[PDB]
């Protein structure tokens, strides 16, 4: 059923992708420095300062997005802005796209490790990365937009 493809993000994709976060919690999870409501301008500013912004496509629809917010040649990349269209969740889009990003870290950056950080409330995120072989390494305190204390779970995975 799912025949996924990927390509670099394009201008025309930004309206779609900016529609993906459904609430303030989802935006915080994937882009904690953004302010609700999300906007194309905020997404474009992330793209401009990051690397590897990639979309996943199925049946002619952009269904997922990700990029790197850290990249260190020969060392590691950190994967962020991971978001999937709400109508397409639970179908393997993030799994697919994380694979693609792992290959790109290996290929382009000669990375031996992928890092991700997932906020504590985001069970789907934590289970996603656990299923894909990431292990938790540390927990950092952060604050949410209401000033409330949250836990940021830093995970990683060897790439090879
Ligand atoms: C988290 C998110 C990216 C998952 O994307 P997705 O394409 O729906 O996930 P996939 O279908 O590829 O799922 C892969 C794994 O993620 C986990 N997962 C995804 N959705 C889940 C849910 N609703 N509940 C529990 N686990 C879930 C599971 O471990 C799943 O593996 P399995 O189906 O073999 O059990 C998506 O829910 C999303 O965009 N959320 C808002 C943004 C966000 O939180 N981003 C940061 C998290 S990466």
């Amino acid at each position: 059923h799912m025949q996924l493809s990927h390509r670099p993000a394009e201008t025309g994709d930004l309206e779609t992708v900016a529609g993906f976060p459904q609430d303030r919690d989802e935006l915080f999870y994937c882009y904690p420095k953004a302010i609700w409501p999300f906007s194309v301008a905020q997404l474009a500013a992330a793209i401009a300062e990051r690397r590897g912004s990639t979309v996943a496509v199925h049946d002619g629809q952009v269904l997922g997005f990700a990029n790197f917010y850290q990249w260190q040649h020969g060392d590691f990349c950190a994967l962020g802005n991971m978001m999937v269209a709400p109508a397409a969740r639970g179908l393997g889009v993030a799994r697919y796209l994380i694979g693609v990003m792992e290959n790109l870290a290996r290929e382009q950056y000669k990375a031996r490790l992928m890092k991700i950080s997932c906020f504590n409330a985001n069970a789907a995120g934590l289970l996603l990365y656990t299923q894909l072989g990431y292990q938790p390494r540390a927990i950092a305190e952060r604050h949410d937009p209401d000033g409330r204390r949250v836990a940021l779970i830093q995970m990683d995975k060897p790439l090879e």
